[PDB]
């Protein structure tokens, strides 16, 4: 918890820009473990990025966004297919809210016990999300990196501002490890080609570390490339 930080229920919201948020939410593990994603307005609608690890939780960003913004959430993209990026995807689908995942994600939900995403999303051979699987994403930018964290694992940078979402690629540049469901061949390759992929954010947002500067994408990558 940092000054500025707001408590609500058992999770923390922080502003991190006028129109960004990260959301944190803790799981009992080894003590209590962070997990991080973002919340964005958009004009006349909130989009998240993550569920929080539960469905109570998730629940609970939702009435924090009617509370602090007060606006309809248009949609939610998750990252990649663990509890903590998709833990709550039936809060989600509770409140109406249309959820998007990486269809491989999608494809591995079941056998990750995890509720599929209601929609899939699809890349280009060099990441870039197919525009037409990414409807009315307004400023989230969904980009491919390659096997790392997992094989599905997709990040975020959000538009007009210096922000990128690394989810659990990406590590901060205090990180001294980094990978059960992990391509240790290619993460290192996955971790630089998120940063070609966002060369202008400033501010790199992680699942699992506070925000952190453009070293946490390097750090990352150099720790992978002793994985080979
Ligand atoms: S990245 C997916 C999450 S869900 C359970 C597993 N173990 C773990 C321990 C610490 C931080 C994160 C994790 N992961
Ligand atoms: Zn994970
Ligand atoms: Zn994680």
């Amino acid at each position: 918890m940092e000054t500025g930080d707001q408590r609500f229920g058992d999770l923390v919201f922080r502003q991190l820009a006028p129109n960004v948020w990260q959301h944190t939410s803790y799981l009992d593990m080894f003590g209590a473990v962070a997990s991080n994603g973002l919340i964005v307005r958009d004009g006349g609608r909130v989009l998240v990025v993550d569920t929080a690890w539960t469905d109570d939780q998730t629940a609970q960003i939702l009435n924090w966004i009617k509370q602090e913004i007060n606006l309809p959430v248009a949609l939610a993209v998750v990252t990649h297919a663990h509890q903590d990026k998709m833990g709550g995807m039936d809060a989600l689908h509770a409140a109406g809210i249309a959820t998007y995942a990486n269809a491989l994600s999608n494809q591995l939900a079941p056998q990750e016990g995890m509720v599929a995403a209601q929609h899939s999303l699809t890349f280009a051979a060099n990441g870039w999300v197919e525009p037409a699987t990414a409807p009315n994403f307004g400023p989230l930018k969904v980009f491919y990196p390659g096997p790392g964290h997992t094989s599905d694992n997709i990040t975020v940078g959000i538009d007009g501002t210096d922000i990128a979402f690394g989810g659990c690629l990406i590590k901060d540049s205090k990180a001294k490890s980094l990978l059960g469901d992990a391509d240790t061949e290619h993460y290192a390759a996955s971790a630089r080609a998120f940063g070609a992929a966002f060369p202008k954010a400033s501010m790199i947002v992680m699942s699992h570390s506070a925000p952190d500067s453009r070293a946490a994408i390097t750090h990352t990558a150099r720790m992978a490339d002793k994985l080979r």
